[PDB]
C-alpha cells in the first residue's frame, strides 16, 4: 500500500547515533535524543504529505508535494539548505535531498501493517519501524 496516513508510534531504532553524526549533530544533541521514543504523524491526501515528527526533544514537520521538488531549510535539524524530492519506487516513498551530504534522505513503507523507516546520510543508515492504530 501507498497509505501512509496515521499517528505511528515507534517501536524500533537502529542507528539513530550513526545517521545524527552524519549529520554532524552536536555532541549533548546526539546523547541526548538517541535516547529518546518518537513519534511521526502523517497527513496523506493524493500527492500531498504534511509529517510532523517529534519527541520530548524535538518538533521537525515538513509538507510536500510528490512529485514536485522544493527547496528546504532542515531547520533544528542540522540547519542546513537542500533541495529535495519525493518520489514513489513502487510502494517505498524515496526522499532524496540533494546539498552538501552524500547519500541524504529516507525511504519510508508500509510492509508490515506498521511503518518502515530508513535515514540515510553518507555511509550511515538508521532503521526504525513504528506501529499504527
Ligand atoms: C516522512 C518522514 C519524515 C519527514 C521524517 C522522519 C524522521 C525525521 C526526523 C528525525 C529526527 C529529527 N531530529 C530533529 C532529531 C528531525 C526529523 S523527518
Amino acid at each position: 500500500t501507498r497509505d501512509q496516513n496515521g499517528t505511528w508510534e515507534m517501536e524500533s531504532n537502529e542507528n539513530f547515533e550513526g545517521w545524527m553524526k552524519a549529520l554532524d549533530i552536536d555532541f549533548a544533541t546526539r546523547k541526548i535524543a538517541v535516547r529518546l521514543t518518537q513519534t511521526l504523524v502523517i497527513d496523506q491526501d493524493g500527492d500531498n504529505f504534511k509529517v510532523k515528527s517529534t519527541s520530548t526533544f524535538w518538533n521537525y514537520d515538513v509538507d510536500f508535494t510528490v512529485g514536485v521538488e522544493f527547496d528546504e531549510y532542515t531547520k533544528s535539524l542540522d540547519n542546513r539548505h537542500v533541495k529535495a524530492l519525493v518520489t514513489w519506487e513502487g510502494d517505498v516513498l524515496v526522499c532524496v535531498q540533494k546539498g552538501e551530504k552524500e547519500n541524504r534522505g529516507w525511504k519510508k513503507w508500509i510492509e508490515q501493517d506498521k511503518l518502515y523507516l530508513e535515514l540515510t546520510c553518507g555511509d550511515q543508515v538508521c532503521r526504525q519501524v513504528f506501529k499504527k492504530k
